DNA sequence: GCAGAACGTCGTGAGACAGTTCCG
DNA sequence: CGGAACTGTCTCACGACGTTCTGC
């Protein structure tokens, strides 16, 4: 299993060189909440060190992709949904400090999604998390995230609420 | 004081956004060989993060130097001589991965030194060692660190070997 | 005489997604 | 569908010193 100065270390190395994010896809394909909220842990470094990132994927129990060039010499390994997190996190977030916050957002939003996905009134409170954790990620002189109301507003006009 | 996954974490930090280096000095007021070999390990952070740095300095005994601003928004900590590297590092060499190899040269430059002092056949040797830290820290397609080599001819040009 | 503390910065190595394609 | 895997990249956030100031 992982043990507490491998968790220790991943979350300092994810301080660092990683990232925690969410995302509002558009589905034009989904029926009535036409997005789909994405969540995210990433490890990025420059692919001579595409080694240590293949590591951290098997201590992580070869959870996400991994992939050895995004294109401009840089390597990256992503753990996407629900998942993988609903395990990954819990044993990172004790030791994470920098992004320690965006981690709690993304495991509130896993556990909210269930209700939320057929329900434009609790998939609205579930893009708040999305907007919060999206703006964790940005500079204070940065325009800050907008999909709540930006779908407040799409809900209205489409009568879905 | 420095518990195993606090340990880890800051190695993983410091795989992530931090720099182990050694570097010459010149020295217009030394003596026989005017030079020295400096060594250090620093972590670099966006300025808006700069606590997450005070916290970890804290954590290391309160030993290096903290700039809130390098000058360009970006804070930085710096651990500069043996003195305090020859306690920290032998703590964070069991979970650094990435620049594990430079910590360890570091080490090696801190026992070889005392001897190395006043005697510019040993100062060479140590300076070879230099280069490997700077060669550890570039991509594979850049020009090779000359200390050695430069630093040879101003020695023989100099009558010290 | 010796060395750490500060300063300054070119050259990127990252981040944080946006899009688009693939799969049970 | 419902969501994950793969592609792609704009905007910085770093790095790793070279150089100069301070201290005993
Ligand atoms: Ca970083
Ligand atoms: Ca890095
Ligand atoms: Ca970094």
């Amino acid at each position: 299993t992982l043990q507490p100065t491998e968790a220790a270390y991943i979350a300092g190395f994810l301080d660092g060189d990683g990232s925690i994010y969410a995302k509002l896809i558009p589905r034009p394909d989904y029926k009535d909440i036409k997005y789909q909220v994405s969540l995210a842990i990433s490890f990025i470094q420059r692919k001579d060190k595409f080694p240590y990132l293949q590591d951290i994927y098997d201590q992580l129990g070869k959870r996400g992709n991994l992939r050895k060039d995004r294109g401009d010499g840089i390597a990256d390994y992503t753990i996407i949904g629900s998942t993988h997190l609903s395990i990954i996190l819990p044993d990172l977030v004790p030791y994470l400090r920098i992004k320690k916050k965006q981690a709690n957002r993304i495991l509130h939003i896993i556990n909210l999604y269930p209700q939320a996905q057929k329900n434009p009134s609790k998939f609205l409170d579930l893009v708040k998390i999305v907007d919060d954790v999206q703006n964790l990620n940005k500079r204070a002189d940065e325009l800050k995230s907008t999909n709540y109301d930006r779908l407040l507003e799409e809900f209205l006009k489409a009568g879905k609420i």
